[PDB]
């Protein structure tokens, strides 16, 4: 039906690969080696708008990452293919990507990769628990999985300024997130710019529910959160990001005081059949 | 009334700085230290759409880097401020950026920087001369400078695959560029995908003339061309990139066979007064 | 009373920090904040030869990493202080280093750091199990712990060429290691250049036994093995490396066909008292 | 009969390459393509001790970068081969290195590279002029060129903390260098830890003269000085570094307050013959 992008216990490590279609004529050999490996559990697949446009196919609901003319920076770095590796072994995830690069040889070239890890049981490097208000069980299926079993994922690589965020008094940190670090209690007196106040899923006229599967990351670029939002469409994520960016009321999310996204991508996660991944509407 | 963006001898070195508005309340102290240094000759200034939106001001013609839903990737990495340092001394430009970072420290944080150099007298790292068909003297002023003396610049950091491009036969390299490497003579029988055929300035519905001030670059990200396009508006550059991306006729520029842009930005270069740079429209 | 550097189950992640003594006048304040944190289990401490020289103290058995005039490269990158972080949470080790850098900010500066992880249950990224012939229980204490509670540690960051090593036939890989990858069986007819043949602990005039606590690593520098050898002295490690380098018989270890060390350091791990780590001899 | 290691006008840019001998069996094919390109002016060659050790040859005066048991850190990062590219075009030097990697492909692999540039006319990024007391003309030949026309070069990649050093008062900066930044006047009352006082070439019982051809550098590792010291032997440089490290009198050079070396290498620059560079002592 769907890919296992909602599996309850999240593995300790993840690796997100992003490929650019450098040689579209050599695409058939790449798909012959990739598709038998896409089980939706240890290796998940996402199709970008450039890949659909290059093959002359239109995927309903698929479009590139939007362009927000706001006072904050939300870059659009749309790629052709997104590979999401999951597993408890960090080195195993590293060796699979090296094999995936060779198997995808001339058609697709690696444009970006993220060595992600689950901090604690699902906490940001700032210490705050993330995933408290994520839909669970069937309501996660209703909010993240479309009718045909497919999902629409948005990815953003947020870079944290941990030194500055920890320089603030604890009351300033809690007012930025909207939750108390000591006990994860929601602050009902937080300013409207608080992240929890900006992204309250029930505070939108169409309820902007979504399933978030974010993990932490750290390399030469710094450290932060690899944000992943899964939805039955992109409308949930996009209406949240527009309000965080101040495009609705003029109030900008407090996250931008210490963190900014480095990348931005929209990807269509194809449905699963009983005999593997179903990429038919494209293939 | 314009910044010296057309100076006849291009200095041997350039340095392009891109800043993110991290703390908008501390902007006045940043502007007090920055504006006395903007002479338009050794330090040029460009205003991004995020900076205009944060101050609640609308500059006619200023908008973020566009989002092209094409089969090739032209990322949109719009920042708030662009500082363009020019000079013959590479170390002098480096020490000036360190002073500029410290002086703009809390309001603006450095998001990206490019150590550019003029290869030979104005050649791309592939060996082809770039700037052959650039307008000069008064025709350059009409194509790059608006009525109020301001200019609208588009920036792209292209990453070259020099090993692959030099692996091609010399006839294939000339057909990708559209010009003969041996004598810079235009190949009149090159395919429609040739770069010169894609960007023929006289072949556009309104003549899409522009002044290009590109330089080479090389660091840990690789090597390529720091593309800078100056126009009286963004319509010249944008109609060129849309045709290069196959959005007009379906034919994609041959440059994408060996090079792809890593960044994309639109910036408004304010006019010059007799008493320094004129930012009044935005104060 | 030794530091817990021999605990049988190795945590999933490690972090090796290396500091240079930039400001000796601020050293006492740095030690006042650091030494209460050295428990020898989650945070272990190693003293380098430069630190002993700066305080005018001589530690018996402490000397810098040697200089091997061989046909292979074993660089000597001796630092003043070594901090060895252990834990199952990769992000916890990251946030600890940020706090350790700030607390040691003026006296000691971070010269190098390694984000290490235990691959599978203790395998190299090439797939071979490492630690098969490591002494255990009392034999580990006899080989790694001196008469006092102290130990002498050697550190090397080996960079692997996994693409080249995996390109070789499996029989060629096994002849380099000296063991069969399929079943970890020792090859009794492997060439003398095999690693196991070069480092056979029982083949030295005094038996050169040692406890190895190496982990894998991967960052912008590549990927490989963070080699850690603990001994009652440096004579065990040093006599192994000289034979691996061909300084004994002229035969060079097969490891240098696909791997090379990037760093090299000798560090004295002080004993533990009931009141924390015991730096008496150095005061 | 020597490589153009003393040419008076230094080109605006340099690129120092360092190679590791990964596959000795493909070394003859690598040397066949490299040696005809070494003219000693735009491309200079330096032989490391591992390369001589791999060929079973002993070069008199060639040894790895030394091991200094001092209170400061001078790492020894000895490589097999050193290629020193010089030229006024930064991009030309980049394209020649990519071709050199392919020409040296399986035998030698690039271990480290430095994109160097001549700051101002010969100034450090701190602003101080470097090369003031460098020997010139024939006295440079006497100090840097051996009898057989060969030279022994020492290389160090120093990383500067410009933010910290420039935060200090100018009197503190001048006391570290031993010279006044405002007019390059030598401070005759500077502390013994001053760099000029530590490295005073006439203050050694055998005069430790050497020709320095350093350039600035800046990349992801930071910024500083790519230090290159040329001598008729390594004894000049080595006795200077021992004093800077406090191994002679216990006084450490003030440079270590804001800068530290990241690499260290000894390289033998072979003489030039009528038919190019002369590696005979290595290739009979
Ligand atoms: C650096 C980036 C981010 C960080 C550190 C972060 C952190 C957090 C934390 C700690 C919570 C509270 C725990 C929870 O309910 O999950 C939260 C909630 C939430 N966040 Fe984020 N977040 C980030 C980015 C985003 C983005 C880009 C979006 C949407 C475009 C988003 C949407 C949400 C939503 C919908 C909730 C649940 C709010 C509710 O219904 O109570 N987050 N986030
Ligand atoms: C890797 C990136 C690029 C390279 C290597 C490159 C190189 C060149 C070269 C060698 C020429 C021929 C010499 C000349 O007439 O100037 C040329 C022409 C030109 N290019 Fe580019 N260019 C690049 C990107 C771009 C982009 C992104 C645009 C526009 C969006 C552009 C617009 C033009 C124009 C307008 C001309 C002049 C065509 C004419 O009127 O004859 N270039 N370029
Ligand atoms: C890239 C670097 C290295 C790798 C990948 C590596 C890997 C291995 C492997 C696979 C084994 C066989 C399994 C075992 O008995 O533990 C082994 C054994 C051993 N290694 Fe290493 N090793 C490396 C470096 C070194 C160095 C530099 C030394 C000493 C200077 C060393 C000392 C030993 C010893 C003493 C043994 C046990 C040999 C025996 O008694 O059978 N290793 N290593
Ligand atoms: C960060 C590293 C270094 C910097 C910034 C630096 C800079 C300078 C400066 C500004 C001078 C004075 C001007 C001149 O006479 O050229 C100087 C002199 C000198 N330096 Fe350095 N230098 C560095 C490293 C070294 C090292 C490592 C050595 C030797 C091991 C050395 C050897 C010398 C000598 C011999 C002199 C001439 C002293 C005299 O006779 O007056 N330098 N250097």
């Amino acid at each position: 039906f769907q890919q296992g992008l909602l599996a309850t216990p999240v593995p300790a490590h993840a690796r997100h690969l992003f490929f650019t279609l450098q040689s579209p004529e050599a695409l058939p050999a790449a798909l012959d080696a990739l598709l038998p490996q896409v089980d939706g559990k240890q290796l998940l697949l996402g199709v970008g708008a450039p890949l659909a446009k290059a093959l002359g196919r239109e995927i309903p609901g698929l479009r590139p990452f939007p362009l927000l003319d706001a006072a904050v920076e939300n870059p659009s770095t749309q790629h052709a293919l997104w590979l999401w590796l999951r597993g408890d072994e960090r080195g195993d995830l590293l060796l699979r990507t090296q094999a995936l690069e060779q198997a995808l040889a001339p058609a697709l070239s690696l444009a970006d990769s993220v060595d992600g890890f689950l901090h604690r049981g699902g906490h940001d490097l700032t210490g705050y628990e993330d995933g408290t208000e994520n839909p669970t069980d069937e309501e996660a299926v209703q909010a993240a999985i479309a009718a045909d079993g497919s999902s629409f994922a948005a990815f953003q690589l947020w870079k944290h300024d941990l030194q500055y965020f920890k320089s603030l008094p604890q009351a300033d940190q809690d007012n930025i997130i909207g939750r108390r670090l000591s006990d994860n209690e929601e602050l009902d007196d937080a300013p409207a710019s608080a992240h929890v106040k900006r992204t309250a899923q029930e505070s939108f006229e169409p309820e902007a529910f979504m399933v978030r599967r974010s993990v932490s990351w750290a390399d030469q670029r710094g450290a932060g959160l690899a944000f992943v939002a899964l939805g039955k469409s992109f409308e949930a994520f996009e209406v949240q990001l527009r309000r965080m960016s101040g495009l609705e009321d003029g109030i900008i999310d407090g996250l931008y005081r210490f963190s900014r996204p480095l990348t931005g991508g929209y990807y269509w996660c194809p449905p699963m059949s009983e005999t593997g991944v179903d990429l038919s509407p494209l293939l």
